[PDB]
């Protein structure tokens, strides 16, 4: 009996199924769906909600789960793009990671530990309060947890810079099948490596992650500019941004947002400079002069302002609002990386889509820089040395436009398919923290399909991890035989025939 058991392990925190939107159930289920794509009342929804407080408190969760016959799922901040930490084709406990918080800095050592329910801009904001000269290396969206985005890499505008969030991971504690408590080195390196960037939802729970603290200085430079422009300037404006996204040295990052409607384009440029506006501005006026860009479009602040602002808060107070919602819309999304420049043509033809579609966007970023010099083993993202671009289509739609969902996914297939000639080929390549169930995924229910999983599977996961995949099975087989850690698209464990 799962609620015995929690109470007997003073588990407190839990809820059972409820459909009053008044529920404290349904008030938190809701909480952290970040997309309204999966909010509807014909999804599959959790028998109970179980919100631990601490370690001890997560592994006795893990523990009475397993005594009884549900999957188990793992929320942090909820930003699944395929809402994979809330929904389940089987009954299912979800484990919502949001009062596990904490973040612990080390002024000694530079390393904080952060428990998996911080979001990233918790995170930042607890770095900038501590430090004005330590920053991290993570995406740019605040409320992205930190359990499922260093689970999965954790791409961001440091990334040319420092790498990813899990290329900056020292030590973490994973809670497993069994509920043991596993530092790294109780865990092994095998299974070390498996957890910094495999993918979230696979290998047990991570409780917190330990991250190495970054320097930054004083004094960023940044802006955000929103060119608008006609079809032609904006072909030659991307068509160059490729290459000078590139020809950046490490301590620059120019990325791009992008989208049109009929005859208007509009480009926003994202800028980040490790140092002073007077040496940002004069690298673009040498490299990039058509962006236009002049003094006052350059901002200088702190670390912590700078990544609030890139996102588009108003303080850095408000990257400590993990409720904070900025979009509320319902999104679909997927992604190439790139290892030949783009022709103009490309760029060109996505500008002509975007511009039938208003509520598609694209966003551009580089790679280069550092993510050329680690190695395509050092953690399981492979795309490292020969990756140019990491290119994201997206469309979005508030609840008014809801009627329309099939038009906007239409018009992303095609996008998506006239990408095909241009981008990463056998494989294509993908992205875990973009997970994309139209690559397929597994039943694990279907004994026929579990006996095939691991060559089912290499479909999505050659595109995500490439050569890394075969020592992802092997860590997966190490931590989690029995696959008490599963989804769609987890890696499978390896064919038993005992
Ligand atoms: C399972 O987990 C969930 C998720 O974590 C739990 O739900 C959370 O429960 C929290 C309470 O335990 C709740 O926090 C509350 O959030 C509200 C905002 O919605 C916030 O305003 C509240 O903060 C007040 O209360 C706490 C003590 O509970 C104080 O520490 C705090 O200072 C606040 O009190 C002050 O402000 C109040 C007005 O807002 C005043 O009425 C009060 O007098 C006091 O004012 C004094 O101090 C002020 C500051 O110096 C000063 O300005 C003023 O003049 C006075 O001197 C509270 O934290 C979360 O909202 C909730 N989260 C969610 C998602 O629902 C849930 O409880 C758990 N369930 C179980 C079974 O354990
Ligand atoms: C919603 C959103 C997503 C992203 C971005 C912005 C916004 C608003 N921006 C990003 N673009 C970038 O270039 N960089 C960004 O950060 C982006 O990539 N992006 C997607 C997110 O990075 C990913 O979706 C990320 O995995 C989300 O992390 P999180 O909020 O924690 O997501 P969850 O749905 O809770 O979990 C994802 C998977 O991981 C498992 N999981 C969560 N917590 C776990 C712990 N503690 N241990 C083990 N596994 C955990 C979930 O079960 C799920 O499978
Ligand atoms: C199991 O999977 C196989 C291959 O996809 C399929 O042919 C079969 O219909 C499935 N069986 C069940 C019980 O759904």
């Amino acid at each position: 009996d799962l609620l015995s058991c929690l109470t007997f392990n003073g588990v407190r925190n839990h809820t059972v199924f409820s459909a009053d939107s008044d529920s404290d159930f349904n008030r938190f289920l809701h909480l952290s769906i970040q997309n309204p794509l999966f909010q509807n009342s014909l999804i599959s929804k959790p028998s109970a909600i179980i919100l631990p407080g601490s370690k001890e408190e997560l592994s006795n969760t893990i523990r009475c789960i397993r005594k009884g016959s549900w999957t188990i799922r793992l929320r942090s901040g909820g930003h699944s793009y395929e809402g994979l930490s809330y929904t389940s084709d089987t009954p299912f406990i979800l484990i919502d990671l949001m009062n596990l918080n904490r973040v612990s800095i080390d002024l000694e050592s530079e390393t904080a530990w952060v428990e998996s329910g911080s979001t990233l801009g918790e995170l930042y904001y607890a770095i900038t309060e501590s430090s004005s000269k330590l920053g991290f290396t993570a995406g740019w969206c605040p409320t992205v947890g930190t359990g499922g985005h260093i689970s999965g890499g954790g791409f961001g505008m440091m990334s040319r810079k420092y790498g990813l969030a899990a290329d900056n991971v020292v030590d973490a504690i994973l809670i497993d099948a069994n509920g043991a408590i596993l530092d790294r080195q109780a865990m092994g390196e095998d299974v070390f490596w498996a957890i910094r960037g495999g993918g979230g939802g696979v290998w047990g729970a991570i409780y917190a992650w330990k991250i190495k603290l970054l320097p930054v200085p004083e004094k960023v430079t940044v802006f955000r500019v929103t060119k608008n422009v006609a079809i032609d300037e904006a072909t030659s404006l991307l068509h160059k941004w490729q290459f000078v996204a590139e020809e950046l040295e490490e301590d620059f990052t120019l990325s791009v947002l992008g989208g049109a409607d009929e005859k208007q384009v509009w480009l926003t440029m994202l800028g980040f400079h490790f140092g002073l506006k007077t040496v940002a501005k004069s690298t673009f006026d040498l490299l990039f002069p058509e962006l236009g860009l002049v003094e006052e479009d350059y901002l200088e602040m702190s670390w912590g302002e700078s990544f609030a602002y890139l996102a588009g808060l108003e303080t850095v107070s408000q990257l400590n609002n993990r409720f904070l919602k900025f979009d509320e819309r319902a999104f679909k999304t997927k992604v190439d990386l790139t290892k030949e420049p783009l022709p103009s043509k490309a760029f060109y033809g996505l500008l002509e889509r975007l511009s039938k579609e208003p509520n598609g966007f694209i966003a551009l970023n580089g790679f280069g820089g550092q993510m050329s010099k680690i190695s395509s083993d050092f953690t399981p993202f492979p795309h490292r040395s020969g990756t140019r671009l990491m290119v994201e289509y997206i469309v979005a739609w508030n609840q008014s436009e809801q009627k329309k969902k099939t038009e906007f996914l239409d018009w992303l297939e095609k996008v998506y398919e006239f990408m095909k000639p241009f981008v990463s080929k056998n494989p294509r390549l993908g992205y875990v923290n973009h997970i994309d169930l139209d690559l397929g995924g597994i039943d694990w229910g279907n004994k026929t399909v579990v006996n095939n999983a691991i060559e089912i599977s290499r479909s999505w996961g050659e595109s995500y991890f490439l050569s890394n995949y075969e020592r992802l099975i092997r860590a997966k087989t190490l931590i989690d035989p029995n696959n008490v850690f599963n989804h769609p698209q987890s890696i499978p464990p390896m064919a038993n025939f005992d």
